[PDB]
C-alpha cells in the first residue's frame, strides 16, 4: 500500500519466508536475541513487512503500523517508534521437531481446517533431488497412501499442516523421502534428500471414526486390512501400519453393539494388534511392537501370536527375563511351539552374555575415574 507506514534505511540475496524463524536484535526510539515468526501477526505490522526484506545480516533502520488509539500506559499514546534491527539470521520451520520437514511458505493460504488423514487431496507437484527436477506434474491422491502415485511419506506428512490454496518449499531429511531403497523411476539414491514445491490446490477431509455408523466402520475395515496387508507383502511397513490404525481408531471404543456387531468387531481389532504387531517388529520399533501384544492379549490372553511376539520383541529389548516369561506362556498354550523353547534357550544364553559385558563395562569405566584421581 504506496501510504508510507513503514520506510528504511540500510548479505545472501534470500529473505525471511512467511513462518520462517528470526534471529535479530533491535532498538526503538519515538520523538526519542529476540527471535519470532514472520508473517504471523506475531509482532509488529511494520516487523512483519520490514524485516521481510533484509537479506541475511542486513542491518538496516525503520521508521513506523502501530497502536493509534492508545498504547500507554507502557507504550505511548499516538507514538511512532524507529528501529534499528540487526538481522542475524533466518530458518525454515520445521514441522515435526525432528528436522525431517522443514518449510518455507511461499504463498499463504484460505484454509480454516488442514487435511487429516484418509483425506483426498488435489494438488500440484514439483520434486528437486541435487538440483535436477525429477517429477512435476497435478496430482490427486489420498493423504498416508501418497507412496501409490510414488509421493514420498513426507508430502502427505506436510500436507496435514497445509491450507487450502498454501504453496511451500519443502526440504525433506532422508526419514522422509524415499529410503534405503531409493527411487530407480526417478533416478533417486538411497536415502537422498529432497526439495518439492508444493501447491494445495483443495482437499475433501476423510470421516472421523465417530462420523461413520458401525455398518461403514465394519465395511471399511475389511478393505484398509487388505490394504495394510498388500503392503507389509511389499516392505512398505510405514503405510501398512496407516492402514491397520484406521481399524484400531474406529473400533476401539466401540460400546453398544449387536452381539453379532460386537464379534465381528473384536475380530478385526485382535487381527489389527497383531498386526501391527509384525510391522513394528519389522520396524525395529519393540516398544511399539510390545503395546500391540499387550492390546491384544487383552482381548486374547491365550493368544500365541501376542505371547510369541510379545517375546520377541522383549528379547530384543533385553528384557531377557520378561522375554522368557512370554515363551513360557507360549508352550503352555502350545507344548509344541517349535521356535518357542529354542528361543528360551537363546533368552538365558544372552542375558548371560549381557551380563558379562555390563561387567568389564562397569570395571573399566570405574578403573578409569579412580586414575582420574591425580
Amino acid at each position: 500500500k504506496k501510504d508510507r507506514g513503514v520506510l528504511k534505511i540500510v548479505h545472501g540475496e534470500e529473505t525471511p519466508m512467511i513462518g520462517d524463524r528470526v534471529y535479530v536484535h533491535y532498538n526503538g526510539k519515538l520523538a526519542n536475541p529476540f527471535v519470532f515468526s514472520i508473517g504471523k501477526g506475531q509482532v509488529i505490522k511494520a516487523w512483519d513487512i520490514g524485516v521481510a526484506t533484509m537479506k541475511k545480516g542486513e542491518i538496516c533502520h525503520l521508521l513506523c503500523a502501530y497502536g493509534a488509539t492508545g498504547s500507554l500506559p507502557k507504550i505511548p499514546s499516538n507514538a511512532t517508534l524507529f528501529f534499528e534491527v540487526e538481522l542475524l539470521d533466518f530458518k525454515g520451520e520445521d514441522l515435526l521437531e525432528d528436522g525431517g520437514i522443514i518449510r518455507r511458505t511461499k504463498r499463504r493460504g484460505e484454509g480454516y481446517s488442514n487435511p487429516n488423514e484418509g483425506a483426498r487431496v488435489q494438488i500440484h507437484l514439483e520434486g528437486r533431488c541435487g538440483g535436477r527436477v525429477f517429477d512435476c506434474r497435478d496430482v490427486a491422491f489420498t493423504v498416508g497412501e501418497g507412496e501409490d502415485h510414488d509421493i514420498p511419506i513426507g508430502i502427505d506428512k506436510a500436507l496435514e499442516k497445509m491450507q487450502r490454496e498454501e504453496q511451500c518449499i519443502l526440504h525433506l531429511g532422508p526419514r522422509y523421502g524415499f529410503g534405503e531403497a531409493g527411487k530407480p523411476k526417478f533416478g533417486i539414491e538411497p536415502n537422498a534428500e529432497l526439495i518439492y514445491e508444493v501447491t494445495l490446490k483443495s482437499f475433501e477431509k476423510a470421516k472421523e471414526s465417530w462420523e461413520m455408523d458401525t455398518k461403514e466402520k465394519l465395511e471399511q475395515a475389511a478393505i484398509v486390512k487388505e490394504k495394510g496387508t498388500v503392503y507389509f507383502k511389499g516392505g512398505k511397513y510405514v503405510q501398512a501400519v496407516i492402514q491397520y490404525g484406521k481399524i484400531v481408531s474406529w473400533l476401539e471404543m466401540e460400546y453398544g453393539l449387536s452381539e453379532k456387531e460386537s464379534k465381528a468387531s473384536e475380530s478385526f481389532l485382535l487381527a489389527a494388534f497383531l498386526n501391527l504387531a509384525m510391522c513394528y517388529l519389522k520396524l525395529r520399533e519393540y516398544t511399539k511392537a510390545v503395546e500391540c501384544c499387550d492390546k491384544a492379549l487383552g482381548l486374547d490372553s491365550a493368544n500365541e501370536k501376542g505371547l510369541y511376539r510379545r517375546g520377541e520383541a522383549q528379547l530384543l529389548m533385553n528384557e531377557f527375563e520378561s522375554a522368557k516369561g512370554d515363551f513360557e506362556k507360549v508352550l503352555e498354550v502350545n507344548p509344541q511351539n517349535k521356535a518357542a523353547r529354542l528361543q528360551i534357550f537363546m533368552c538365558q544364553k544372552k542375558a548371560k552374555e549381557h551380563n558379562e559385558r555390563d561387567r568389564r563395562t562397569y570395571a573399566n569405566m570405574f578403573k578409569k575415574f579412580a586414575e582420574q584421581d591425580a
